[PDB]
């Protein structure tokens, strides 16, 4: 079975709208989302349709860009580090689950290269 997805709404979590979080949406997420290799990462892993019955046995902190996009658009975060951590969790899960050198690993690596280039110029907090 699939687990419930990660949380994207929690009214008692305190929230901020900040220039670093705006950059994470307008620059980081949008750059990765439009990439030709984004599609596997645009929603939670569907272990049923993809026939991955061991995925959620191995991966206990699932994360994906559909979840991150919702978190950014719905102002779920307090700070940029929370969102950066979500991207890094997504990449790590892919590398942990998959056989080294598989297509999905090359896809994650291409997105991660762009992620790192954009994070390198995360603006100073205003
Ligand atoms: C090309 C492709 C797509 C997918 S989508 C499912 C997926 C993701 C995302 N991370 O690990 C797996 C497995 N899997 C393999 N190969």
């Amino acid at each position: 079975m699939n687990p419930p997805p990660p949380e994207t709404s929690n009214p008692n979590k305190p929230k901020r709208q900040t220039n670093q979080l705006q950059y994470l949406l307008r620059v980081v997420l949008k750059t990765l989302w439009k990439h030709q290799f984004a599609w596997p990462f645009q929603q939670p892993v569907d272990a049923v349709k993809l026939n991955l019955p061991d995925y959620y046995k191995i991966i206990k902190t699932p994360m994906d860009m559909g979840t991150i996009k919702k978190r950014l658009e719905n102002n779920y975060y307090w700070n940029a580090q929370e969102c950066i951590q979500d991207f890094n969790t997504m990449f790590t899960n892919c590398y942990i689950y998959n056989k080294p050198g598989d297509d999905i690993v090359l896809m994650a690596e291409a997105l991660e290269k762009l992620f790192l280039q954009k994070i390198n110029e995360l603006p100073t907090e205003e």
